């Protein structure tokens, strides 16, 4: 759900989730996806196309369970879904750690962003 | 969309909506609903499940016709949806004004990973 999202954010990134990457570019929040603006960015794309590959459950919602052990995110058995679904939160928090190197605040917006398609995911 | 709603907590409120009530508490702004931290997020909860409740519209990107006539928010008469998305827009804007007295910045841009489980709506 967006609890562990958020947390696995803060705990990979040291970032407020909300602050830095609610709306960030054109994948990066609400918003939904666009043509990535950054590598920051292109970590919110492929989050959200890993959201599409999930079976029905609702990756907002839908709470799992995982383990921060020694400063890792291991996403616990759980069922398929929630596994998955997991796993992708877990990937885009490492990512955007990844590239904090080129966090960009200019592409932070208030106001939807300026984007072009997304590729299908 | 957010561009009216913007428009209205700026008029209600008389604050920059996204620096104030962007991030703020567990309910305002991007990434959940939380347990509220006070009576703005509770504003913001309360807006949060209006939105879950509007039919043919999608708040974030979807425009719609309000007035400010006299200082007042008035929602045109629109279709069904963007007259309560409008009046969903409205009564945060109302609230968050309503409650400026405690309006706490140390929840401004609260880490919403330290929120808890709200009640559903």
């Amino acid at each position: 759900s967006l609890f562990e999202l958020g947390k696995m954010i803060l705990q990979e990134t040291g970032k407020n989730p909300a602050k830095s990457y609610g709306a960030y570019g054109c994948n990066c929040g609400v918003l939904g996806r666009g043509k990535p603006k950054d590598a920051t960015d292109r970590c919110c794309y492929v989050h959200k196309c890993c959201y599409k590959k999930l079976t029905g459950c609702n990756p907002k919602k839908d709470r799992y369970s995982y383990s921060w052990k020694d400063k890792t995110i291991v996403c616990g058995e759980n069922n398929p879904c929630l596994k998955e679904l997991c796993e992708c939160d877990k990937a885009v928090a490492i990512c955007l750690r990844e590239n904090l190197g080129t966090y960009n605040k200019k592409y932070r917006y208030h106001l939807k962003p300026f984007c072009k398609k997304a590729d299908p995911c």
